């Protein structure tokens, strides 16, 4: 069995062979088509390499599993460049191609010319080998010159895979050990851990442990691929692209292994998340009113549905039955997921975006971002200073002659959380800034992403009145204007000092117009003891615990 597995991935374009071609070894799929050839039997998994680029690095994860690749290229045309993004990543994991020139039959094809290209745009693609690049199987659909030529254009192909692809360097014995490479979901089945087995064996009930930390759960059902079809399975062992259920929320990169003498799997590799935040069921006094989906049931079902084709997203279950550790490549990764879940009719509450302090070697490495800001020459001071105050060391400034200046800080994500809102206030809109995650340098040390002020909090359900809002705006700025239905817990504006006030919003009358707190703004605002409650219409900000005497109880 073990020295006769061949694991490859395919690549193509629009005049796709693909399937067609993988159909033809026996629209549409996919993951992963387990062909099987013999004159010894060979299992041949043939995993699909997506033409789309979802995000993060979906293709990276695919090639965790495989040891070579099919590169189908149209003879008619030649290797066009959604093939290009993949094949780049395909050589980086040091994989040997098998080029396949499709549809040489069809009467306007340039089979040689193609191969001239399939080096050219291939030698500039880096490898560096190949060379071979052989591979080199001239296929047909409806199956002359070139190779062979040319019996039943079907058997030679089988030989090409088995002679140049090696079986995967894996260990049948030791413990059990599998990386979750891909991951998909169903509304009864659970979440399924699609993987290729790195060590050992899996019975369907067969207890195990899961990692980054200490998730231990029993197994249930463990279906392997077989044709366009995953069948249930009494046991599948090493090397097989075998796909598995019941464990958990199970995640990408996440790894399995015997609950004895193991732990764990490496390979980050470049998609790992930088920010945790809690998504939880809306427990407020509008706790199901302004929009439809609200059961925790509903939300996780939704969250896995993203988790599937969101490679950057990582969802975890809690000590709470109603909450979840949603993690992402960014915060703007999450604000999206949230905002979209608003527009779908979901109603949920979210804890502030606390970062991910991972740790390379000894010291807490934490995440950093290359920030760039474009401002008026007046603001420079008002801007430069505040970022310094956020542990944002300065790289460069290219002051562009006009009267503006460009500033290029690097900051810790931890430290940039909040800034966006205050940056607009300094520059009064003429404040062009955005950043991008850069790398994971060492911790800064000191507590930094922390706001000075405290909030004004209403003390019961009622419509607001200027008989309170006109006199409370002598304490700070308000998030609401006249006649908005609030509750005991709704933060309703920032205070001038750092203490919080449990006030009454209820009991020329000119209220200065309030603040347009956007979703992201309210995320980059709230404390560890506060929450953002999102309905499909409204954005509400509150306190984790709701009555003044419930806050006293805790703090």
């Amino acid at each position: 069995m073990i020295e006769k597995l061949r694991n490859i991935a395919i690549i193509a374009h629009v005049d796709h062979g693909k399937t067609t071609l993988v159909d033809k070894l026996l629209k549409e799929r996919g993951i992963t088509i387990l062909a099987k050839n013999t004159a010894n039997d060979y299992r041949i998994n043939i995993v699909d390499t997506p033409g789309h680029a979802d995000f993060g690095g979906e293709v990276e994860r695919v090639m965790s599993m495989v040891d070579s690749v099919l590169l189908v290229v149209d003879a008619f045309d030649g290797p066009m460049p959604q093939t290009r993004f993949v094949t780049k990543k395909a050589f980086a994991y040091g994989l040997k191609p098998i080029v396949v020139i499709n549809k040489v039959d069809r009467p306007g094809a340039r089979p040689d010319w193609v191969v001239d290209q399939v080096f050219d745009l291939f030698v500039n693609l880096d490898a560096t080998d190949e060379q071979l690049d052989f591979p080199i199987v001239y296929a047909s659909a409806l199956n002359g010159l070139d190779h062979e030529d040319m019996a039943e254009d079907m058997t030679p192909l089988y030989q090409a895979i088995v002679d140049h692809v090696p079986a995967p360097d894996v260990d049948l014995d030791g413990p059990f050990q599998m990386q979750i490479s891909q991951l998909d979901y169903n509304s009864y089945v659970g979440v399924i851990g699609i993987g290729r087995i790195k060590r050992g064996k899996v019975k369907p009930n067969q207890q195990v442990t899961i990692i980054d930390s200490e998730g231990k759960t029993r197994n249930a059902k463990v279906g392997k691929v077989l044709g366009h079809l995953g069948l249930e399975r009494i046991e599948t062992d090493l090397a097989e692209a075998g796909d598995i259920v019941a464990i958990t929320e199970l995640n990408i990169s996440d790894t399995v292994c015997d609950t004895q003498n193991v732990e764990a799997l490496p390979a980050l590799s470049v998609d790992e998340p930088t920010v945790s935040m809690f998504f939880c069921v809306n427990t407020s006094p509008f706790c199901g009113k302004e929009g439809k989906f609200v059961t925790s049931r509903q939300i996780l079902d939704r969250l896995n549905k993203e988790l599937v084709h969101n490679v950057a997203l990582r969802v975890e279950e809690t000590e709470d039955a109603d909450a979840f550790r949603v993690s992402g490549r960014g915060e703007l990764h999450l604000s999206v997921l949230i905002e979209n879940m608003r527009r779908e009719g979901f109603e949920l509450a979210v804890s502030r975006p606390k970062v991910i302090f991972r740790e390379i070697d000894g010291r807490k490495q934490e995440p950093y971002e290359n920030v760039t800001l474009d401002v008026e020459e007046q603001h420079q001071g008002s801007v430069m200073q505040a970022l310094g105050e956020r542990k944002g060391d300065l790289k460069n400034m290219n002051p562009d002659g006009k009267g503006r200046v460009r500033l290029d800080y690097v900051i810790p994500s931890r430290g940039l959380i909040g800034f966006r809102s205050e940056f607009m206030t300094m520059t009064s809109g003429t404040g062009l800034l955005y950043s991008t995650f850069s790398h994971y340098d060492d911790v800064r040390p000191g507590e930094v992403g922390q706001r000075q002020n405290g909030v004004l909090i209403s003390n019961g359900q009622g419509k607001a009145v200027a008989f309170a809002l006109f006199g409370l705006q002598d304490r700070g700025k308000l998030f609401l204007g006249h006649g908005a239905e609030v509750y005991e817990g709704q933060i309703i504006g920032i205070h001038s000092r750092s203490n919080d006030l449990t006030v009454n919003c209820l009991t020329a009358v000119v209220l200065v117009p309030p603040i347009r707190m956007t979703l992201e703004q309210a995320l980059e605002f709230i404390d560890d003891d506060e929450l953002v409650e999102v309905t499909p219409t409204s954005i509400r900000i509150r306190k984790r615990h709701l009555t003044e005497n419930d806050r006293r109880r805790a703090n």
